[PDB]
């Protein structure tokens, strides 16, 4: 049936790491960069602390946790895993820091060192994230180039859970929407496959914002006629295509994840037969303190 969820939560004492500059406040939070000692065992690790609203009404720490449940219940080289939480007063989410930021806006401000390669390796690791999550039967409800991060230029990691589900349960990025979700609060994998689409159109199009302008309310009623975005300018058929069949309105017409590891990965073998970018070949793409005892996240793991 299901099985027992044995991830260990660990709490961590207010006294363990310093903050060290903010990184994102408005929105819902701030999120600060900021190093960890895991006392008693003299190793420092980049770590990033998203922190809830100093206003910590009780109808918001409830979405914080449930974040910090999943994110601690996940383990792949391409999914965000949490380090930890902290029980100050707001709870802070303790999770590995990932320097260079998010996707969208790693891809809108490189726009001339990114290469087939690149992007065709992140359609990769994030199908590959994308696909554990299923094994795991979650949905995630919101993959878009803003949530994924990046540890390095070829690594990138899913993150967000802010809205994550087990597929079948109860409890709005409107234009990242599957159909079924916008008229039906239906939400499958192959929902997430729908987002997922979205999500590569965004990196092929250097950051572009999907159906620019065009109003919200909208969406459920083009989408109706059957209308799709644009092949972006970089794509061959062959992309483009792999694109559109997330977008197939019966959606277990859609691809499965693990079938999108598999095209892609082919893809990225022979990265210039599938996307054609100007100058390809030609292109490629932080301290303090000590530094000695710096160890990044990935290879910190208690049993
Ligand atoms: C250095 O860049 C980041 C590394 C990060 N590393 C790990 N996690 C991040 N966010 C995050 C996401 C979910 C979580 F539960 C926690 Cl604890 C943290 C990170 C967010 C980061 O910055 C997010 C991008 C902020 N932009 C900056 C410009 O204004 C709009 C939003």
């Amino acid at each position: 049936g299901e099985a027992p969820n044995q991830a260990l939560l660990r709490i961590l004492k207010e006294t363990e790491f310093k903050k060290i500059k903010v990184l994102s406040s408005g929105a819902f939070g701030t999120v600060y960069k900021g190093l960890w000692i895991p006392e008693g065992e003299k190793v420092k690790i980049p770590v990033a602390i998203k922190e809830l609203r100093e206003a910590t009404s009780p109808k918001a720490n409830k979405e914080i946790l449930d974040e910090a449940y999943v994110m601690a219940s996940v383990d792949n080289p391409h999914v965000c895993r949490l380090l930890g939480i902290c029980l100050t007063s707001t709870v802070q989410l303790i999770t590995q820091l990932m320097p260079f930021g998010c996707l969208l806006d790693y891809v809108r401000e490189h726009k001339d060192n990114i290469g087939s390669q690149y992007l065709l390796n992140w359609c990769v690791q994030i199908a590959k994230g994308m696909n554990y999550l299923e094994d795991r039967r979650l949905v995630h409800r919101d993959l878009a180039a803003r949530n994924v991060l990046v540890k390095t230029p070829q690594h990138v990691k899913i993150t967000d859970f802010g809205l994550a589900k087990l597929l079948g349960a109860e409890e709005v990025p409107i234009k990242w929407m599957a159909l079924e979700s916008i008229l039906h609060r239906i939400y499958t994998h192959q929902s997430d496959v729908w987002s997922y689409g979205v999500t590569v159109w965004e990196l092929m199009t250097f950051g572009s914002k999907p159906y620019d302008g065009i109003p919200a309310s909208e969406i459920s009623s083009i989408l109706e006629k059957g209308e799709r975005l644009p092949q972006p300018p970089i794509c061959t058929i062959d992309v483009y295509m792999i694109m559109v069949k997330c977008w197939m309105i019966d959606a277990d017409s859609r691809p499965k994840f693990r079938e999108l590891i598999i095209e892609f990965s082919k893809m990225a073998r022979d990265p210039q037969r599938y996307l054609v970018i100007q100058g390809d070949e030609r292109m490629h793409l932080m301290d303090e303190e000590d530094m000695d005892d710096v160890v990044d996240a990935d290879e910190y793991l208690i049993p």
